[PDB]
C-alpha cells in the first residue's frame, strides 16, 4: 500500500458534532478536525463502526483501508484517514449536500432530464474505475451516492461489506442465491439505482419482503418501467436485470450509452416541467469549483495533461 | 478577451456576509455564505467589501479589471471569482481559513522550520513570475499579500488593485524607482519580492523599524538595505540583496528565484540556521494528502 495515503488519527485531533444517520455497519456523524498546532477546524465526515472491534479485527480494517484510500478518480470518494479506538472511526470528505437518494426525493418537483442523465454517466464511471481497479462494491444504490455539488456525484461504501461481512432489493439474483459478488453483480446494483433516481427516489419492490425478492425474479419478475423513461433507458435498466451475468451490460458501454442520450436528454427522459427545469451551467459551475469543488473533472483522456510530458 | 464566464455577477440575495475577518487599504473583508438557488446548502465564500462607495462609471472599470483577476490560473495565485455591484461594490473569493502568511509566520514564530519557509520562497516565486507571464504587475506583494490555504500551499493575492483604485502606500516595500518615480514593473515587484522574504527569513518582523516611511529613499539612495537576518545565511542574504539593486534590469527574475530557491529548498539546513531545527514538524507527504483531500484538492 501508499501508507501516506491514508492518515492515522489521534483521538485529540478530531471530534464527531452531530449524527447524520445510520447504515448496516456504523454512524456517520458531521465533525470537525483540528489540526495539532492550529487556530482552524476542518469539517469532516466520521464513521463510527457500530460493534467494537479486537486488534486482530483492526488490522484486516487497516490492511483494507489502504486499498480504500487509494482510489484516485472523479466519480469515486476517498478513505482519507482511521482512528483505531475499540470502536473504529473512520474519516472522509464532508458532503454537505449529502446522499443522491436524499437530494433526488427532497428536489423531486425540480430536477430535469439533463441532471438525471448526467449523474447516470458519473456513477458509470465510477464504477467502471472500480472495476478496473478490480474493487467490488457490493452496496452500490443511491444513498450510496454522494452529491459533492448537484452537477458532480461520487460513489461510497465501497468495499465495507466485503470487509465486515443485506441490501437484498439492490443484489443481483447471484449474489442473494449463492454470495457470488462480481462487478457483474454490480451492474445490477446500478440498474436498481437508475431506477431510484428515474423514480425521484422511491422504494423498490416498496411493500414486498426481502426475504421474498429472490423468488419473483426466479419468475423474470423485475421493477417496471418509471414513467419517465422512454424504452431506450428502460431497456437499458432491463438488461443490467439479466440472469447470465455476463449477458449485463459493461460499466464502460454504460458511460458510452448514457453519453450518447445525455446530448439530447429530452429525447430519452419525459418530464413534468422539464422545458422549465434549471440547467448546468458554465458560470454557475466554475464557481462551485472554485469554492469547494477544484478536483480536476475530466476523463483522463481528455485530460490537459494526459500527453503533457 | 477574457471569458466572462470566469466571473460570476451576484445578486444581493445570493449570498450574505457573516463575519469580519480582517481588513485592508481598500476595503473589509468578511467571511460569508453563498446560498445558491433552489438549494438549502450554504457555501463559505470571501467577500470583500470596498470602502469607498463608486459610481456607474467606475463599476465599468472595476468590472473589467474583475474580468481580468478571474482569468488567472496558477496554484499560487489567487482568483477572483465573483462581483456584487452594490452602492459600495463586493467582490467574492474562496475562503482561506488559515489567513495571511504574515500573521501566520507571527503566530507560530517558534514552531516553524527551514523546510516551510524555503518552500514559501519557492511559491511565492513561482505565482509571481506566473503574473509576469500573464504581463501583470502587483504593485503590493508583501507577506501580508500572500494568503495561506494551507501550511504547505501558499497563494499571492490583491495584485492589481492599488493600480485600480488607489489614489494605503507601502513604502517600506517599494523599489527606489517606485517612490521616486511611480514607476511599477515585474522589477519593482522583484524588490518587494525580496522584503516579502525578508519578512519570512524574521519571521514577520517590521522593515525599516524605527525609521518613518518619509526618510526610506534617502537611505536607500545612500546604499542602505534591510540587515541579514540572523537565520539566513549569507547564500540566502546575497539573493536579498540582489533585489534591491538601484538597476531594476540587474535584479533577478522570478523565474531565476524559482530556480535558486527550489536549489535551495532541496537542502534547507544548509542554507536557514535555525536553532532546533532539527525537531521542527517537516511537511509530510501524510499530512499533505489529508490537506489537500479536505481542503486543497487543485491541481498542483
Ligand atoms: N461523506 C458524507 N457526507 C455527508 N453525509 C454522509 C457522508 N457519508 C455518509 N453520509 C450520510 O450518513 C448517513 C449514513 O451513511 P451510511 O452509514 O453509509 O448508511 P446508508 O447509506 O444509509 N446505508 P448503507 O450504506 O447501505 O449501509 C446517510 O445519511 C448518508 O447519507
Ligand atoms: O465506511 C466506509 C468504509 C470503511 C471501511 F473500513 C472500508 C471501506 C469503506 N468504504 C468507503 C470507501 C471510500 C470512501 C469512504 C468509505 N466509507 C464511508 C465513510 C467513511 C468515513 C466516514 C464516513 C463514511
Ligand atoms: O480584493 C481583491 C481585488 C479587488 C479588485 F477590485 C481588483 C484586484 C483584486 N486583487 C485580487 C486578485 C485575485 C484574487 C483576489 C483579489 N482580491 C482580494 C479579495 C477579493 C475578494 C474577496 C476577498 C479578497
Ligand atoms: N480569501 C480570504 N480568506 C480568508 N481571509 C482573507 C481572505 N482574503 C483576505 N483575508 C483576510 O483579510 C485580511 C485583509 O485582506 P485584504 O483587504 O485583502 O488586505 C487578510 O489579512 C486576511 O486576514
Ligand atoms: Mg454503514
Ligand atoms: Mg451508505
Ligand atoms: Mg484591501
Amino acid at each position: 500500500p501508499n501508507q501516506a495515503l491514508l492518515r492515522i488519527l489521534k483521538e485529540t485531533e478530531f471530534k464527531k458534532i452531530k449524527v447524520l444517520g445510520s447504515g448496516a455497519f456504523g454512524t456517520v456523524y458531521k465533525g470537525l478536525w483540528i489540526p495539532e498546532g492550529e487556530k482552524v477546524k476542518i469539517p469532516v465526515a466520521i464513521k463510527e463502526l457500530r460493534e467494537a472491534t479486537s486488534p486482530k479485527a483492526n488490522k484486516e480494517i487497516l490492511d483494507e483501508a489502504y486499498v480504500m484510500a487509494s482510489v484516485d478518480n472523479p466519480h469515486v470518494c476517498r478513505l482519507l484517514g482511521i482512528c483505531l479506538t475499540s470502536t473504529v472511526q473512520l474519516i472522509m470528505q464532508l458532503m454537505p449536500f449529502g446522499c443522491l437518494l436524499d437530494y433526488v426525493r427532497e428536489h423531486k418537483d425540480n430536477i430535469g432530464s439533463q441532471y438525471l442523465l448526467n449523474w447516470c454517466v458519473q456513477i458509470a464511471k465510477g464504477m467502471n474505475y472500480l472495476e478496473d481497479r478490480r474493487l467490488v462494491h457490493r452496496d452500490l444504490a443511491a444513498r450510496n451516492v454522494l452529491v459533492k455539488t448537484p452537477q458532480h456525484v461520487k460513489i461510497t461504501d465501497f468495499g465495507l461489506a466485503k470487509l465486515l461481512g443485506v441490501p437484498i432489493k439492490w443484489m443481483a439474483l447471484e449474489s442473494i442465491l449463492h454470495r457470488i459478488y462480481t462487478h457483474q453483480s454490480d451492474v445490477w446494483s446500478y440498474g436498481v439505482t437508475v431506477w431510484e433516481l428515474m423514480t425521484f427516489g422511491s422504494k423498490p419492490y416498496d411493500g414486498i419482503p426481502a426475504s421474498e425478492i429472490s423468488s419473483i425474479l426466479e419468475k423474470g419478475e423485475r421493477l417496471p418501467q418509471p414513467p419517465i423513461c422512454t424504452i431506450d433507458v428502460y431497456m437499458i435498466m432491463r438488461k443490467c436485470w439479466m440472469i447470465d451475468a455476463d449477458s449485463r451490460p459493461k460499466f464502460r458501454e454504460l458511460i458510452i450509452e448514457f453519453s450518447k442520450m445525455a446530448r439530447d436528454p429530452q429525447r430519452y427522459l419525459v418530464i413534468q416541467g422539464d422545458e422549465r427545469m434549471h440547467l448546468p451551467s458554465p458560470t454557475d459551475s466554475n464557481f462551485y469549483r472554485a469554492l469547494m469543488d477544484e478536483e480536476d473533472m475530466d476523463d483522463v483522456v481528455d485530460a490537459d495533461e494526459y500527453l503533457i510530458p
